[PDB]
């Protein structure tokens, strides 16, 4: 039973628009972040990689919901180009060959029993919007609403799961230095905050909005999407334990609290320790923004389900550590990684599956057990389709998610394995491979191939329990 999915339990795949679409300015697409990231600074990205035809899903949705069906998915979440929609970004133009090719994408996969899972933003803001200033312009909160109501308007009445954003942790971190993710702004610890509370009232914009607007006549569910890992003490101390509450706080809680709990607002210890650390620097203000009580009332309980996005783990030592300002310096905790962890092809990601069922917990305990979907869960090679690595990631964080489930009264209602099939991963380019399918980017049919961990999945999905093989 430990290894048995729960007959309602949702599995499948998932993807991101600017890593599989291409297509980046055709039939009135307009310009996002990305494509002015990866032609203005090549320098920033391996190889000096594009996303202007990645894997051309923009051209093959057709394939993609083809091999959807012979891995047995029975949902498919996938993103919205803003910007091929809205092309300016403000809801005063609407593309109809955008509106098109989602309504074409949704219904192929209606018409093979895939259901649609769609994610609003994942990380391609139109630039038009970015010259505003972008993320750390509250003015985006109402402009991320009007986007949804087109969304809605268009393909609520076939989609019924939502996630407004996907992992504005790291997105907002696109604020935070000079060099890295779009927009490539260097203002740590000024705008990234400034980011991540505009993407909060955006959120909870676009959740008012489906009550108001859509939830009677279309019945669906919205969600947001957090990307978390796993923080263990480096030592059993109590001084330890309370650096790994800090990470948790500062990097799931940052987004968490003001959402899932009954209490609302940014969790107290980021409040107090941005407080004080903007005192001691001198400035007037704390660096983070201040919600007022209207606000904190309107932003709590603005969700129908928990998105998580679960890569890896950390070690957390007290102490402090970063640049100042930064939200790392901030956050109170020296973060490692054991050398003794298996490796991948990417250096941030260590397998450590055990963490996966650590971090499940905390989120129980922390927000009172919300249904809670794996949006993203995968692991990096540099290539090949006899993927040992991919398998033993998968069959292991499966193992660990239903012993959460079974073993610990964790809620976790589905699960998308991350990613369908190799991407553009933005700076890294297409040097690392996160597919479960693998695409040939030299070839401009671009085949989409099953791997070693492909098959084990469909195997899985068809059997509804983990093989035998893979079990303890
Ligand atoms: O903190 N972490 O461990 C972490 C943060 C952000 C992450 O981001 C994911 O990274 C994947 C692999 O590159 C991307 O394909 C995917 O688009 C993205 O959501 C993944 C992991």
């Amino acid at each position: 039973t430990v290894y048995t999915f729960p007959d309602e339990f949702k599995l499948g795949a998932a993807t991101a628009s600017y890593q599989i679409e291409g297509a980046w300015d055709e039939n009135g697409k307009g310009p996002n972040i990305w494509d002015t990231l990866t032609h203005e600074h090549p320098d920033y990205v391996v190889d000096g990689a594009t996303g202007d035809i990645a894997d051309d899903s923009y051209h093959l949705y057709k394939e993609d919901v083809k091999i959807l069906k012979e891995l047995g998915a029975q949902v498919y979440r996938f993103s919205i180009s803003w910007a091929r929609v809205l092309p300016e970004g403000h809801d005063n133009i609407v593309n109809q060959d955008g509106i098109d090719y989602y309504n074409n994408l949704i219904n192929e996969l209606l018409a093979n029993g895939i259901e649609p899972m769609v994610t609003m933003y994942h990380w391609d803001l139109p630039q038009a919007l970015q010259d505003l200033g972008g993320w750390p312009n509250l003015v985006l909160a109402k402009y991320s609403e009007n986007y949804a109501r087109v969304l809605f308007k268009n393909f609520g009445d076939r989609v019924k799961l939502w996630l407004t954003f996907n992992d504005p942790l790291t997105f907002m971190d696109g604020y935070a230095s000079e060099i890295g993710m779009a927009p490539s702004i260097n203002t740590p610890g000024i705008g990234d905050y400034l980011a991540a509370h505009t993407v909060i009232h955006a959120h909870a914009r676009i959740y008012h909005l489906y009550d108001q607007e859509f939830r009677a006549e279309q019945g669906g569910k919205v969600g947001i999407s957090l990307n978390i890992n796993w923080c263990e003490p480096a030592t059993n101390s109590a001084e330890d334990r309370a650096s790994c509450e800090n990470y948790q706080q500062f990097n799931l809680g940052l987004y968490a609290h003001p959402i899932f709990t009954e209490e609302g607002d940014y969790p107290a210890v980021l409040k107090d320790r941005v407080s004080r650390n903007s005192a001691d620097e001198g400035y007037t203000d704390s660096r983070l923004p201040q919600f007022t009580a209207e606000e904190v009332e309107y932003i709590r309980g603005t969700h129908d389900f928990l998105g998580i996005n679960f890569y890896t783990a950390l070690l957390g030592k007290s102490g402090v550590e970063g640049y100042e300002p930064s939200r790392y310096r901030d956050s109170g905790v020296i973060l490692t990684q054991d050398a003794a962890w298996p490796i991948s092809a990417s250096s941030w990601l260590k397998v450590v599956p055990w963490g996966f069922r650590k971090e499940l917990n905390w989120i129980k305990n922390e927000y009172n057990n919300p249904p809670v979907f794996i949006t993203e869960n995968g692991f990096s090679d540099y290539g090949g389709l006899n993927d040992t690595g991919r398998v033993h990631y998968y069959t292991e964080h499966l193992k660990e998610m239903l012993k959460a489930i079974h073993e610990d009264g964790v809620n976790v209602i589905g699960y998308t394995a991350w990613s369908l099939m190799d991407n553009f991963e933005w700076l890294r380019g297409y040097s690392e491979k996160f597919g479960i399918y693998a695409v040939d980017f030299e070839d401009p049919a671009r085949p989409r191939i099953p791997k070693e961990s492909a098959k084990v999945l469909a195997e899985i999905m068809n059997t509804r329990k983990i093989p035998e093989r893979f079990r303890d």
